């Protein structure tokens, strides 16, 4: 599923991301835009052989099991394919564990480089929430 901007904002608010660990909703929408272009089916292979999955590009070296990242962890206890569903619940629940691990949203390189320090409220401007 390719989400619209305000559609995704509303889904993320419903799932408890607005102000989660202090990050306003626009931060999460901005991260999803630059990580996946709002596409739940996005995948990208990394140099070390791990793969990133879904609307928030969650990495198989630490967070999910894809059966092909030797020596990796599965800290969200899910198959990585669950992160590609049109229902974003699994992605959001895993993202909450990632953002709570001490590094905050700096875990998402696109957030650090394209959202951090910008006017992120612009990402939810005009939406009915
Ligand atoms: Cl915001
Ligand atoms: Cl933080
Ligand atoms: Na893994």
């Amino acid at each position: 599923k390719v989400f619209g901007r305000c559609e995704l904002a509303a889904a993320m608010k419903r799932h408890g991301l607005d102000n989660y660990r202090g990050y306003s909703l626009g931060n999460w929408v901005c991260a999803a835009k630059f990580e996946s272009n709002f596409n739940t089916q996005a995948t990208n292979r990394n140099t070390d052989g791990s793969t990133d999955y879904g609307i928030l590009q969650i990495n198989s070296r630490w967070w999910c099991n894809d059966g092909r990242t030797p020596g990796s962890r599965n800290l969200c206890n899910i198959p990585c394919s669950a992160l590609l569903s049109s229902d974003i619940t699994a992605s959001v629940n895993c993202a909450k564990k990632i953002v709570s691990d001490g590094n905050g949203m700096n875990a998402w390189v696109a957030w650090r480089n394209r959202c951090k320090g910008t006017d992120v409220q612009a990402w939810i401007r005009g939406c009915r929430l």
